[PDB]
């Protein structure tokens, strides 16, 4: 179909990505007191991680800004809070931001679909702004998947 409509390559989701947000922070958290992170979110959500990689590795107009590796929207840190997930705990733990993203990657394939427009609602005018925000998604991905293979 169009770009915006196609499948996410091995990426299914999770039918509650809120269950597994509450389930993959407790172990973090236990992680830490206890005394790779793309790959621990990427199985727990059932993305791809080199789609997280690929985010990783790219002030709004709307006057939200972005946060910590994974760029979280700032709109979020209300719901956030609900999981008493601070601004400073996804500034100061990259692998909480690396779980939060994938909750809110996660959120977006069970309300668009496991396509590339999951992907662009990432970022977000709009359809064209998700269009060219998951291009470049896109673009890095296959470059990343591309040097995987070689390698392997």
């Amino acid at each position: 179909a169009q770009f915006l409509d196609q499948l996410l390559p091995k990426t299914a989701g999770v039918s509650s990505p809120e269950q597994v947000l509450i389930e993959e922070i407790k172990k973090r958290h236990l992680a830490t007191a206890s005394g790779d992170c793309f790959e621990i979110t990427g199985k727990a959500y059932n993305i791809d991680p080199l789609i997280l990689k690929a985010i990783a590795w790219n002030i709004n107009k709307n006057g939200t800004y972005d946060i910590g590796i994974m760029q979280i929207n700032s709109s979020h840190l209300d719901l956030l809070s609900k999981f008493n997930i601070s601004e400073d705990d996804l500034l100061n733990d990259a692998c909480i931001n690396i779980s939060v993203a994938g909750y809110i990657l996660a959120s977006n394939i069970k309300s668009r679909g496991n396509t590339w427009d999951a992907v662009g609602a990432y970022n977000a005018n709009a359809v064209e702004l998700r269009r060219q925000y998951a291009m470049k998604i896109y673009k890095t991905y296959t470059k990343l998947k591309n040097n995987e293979q070689i390698i392997d």
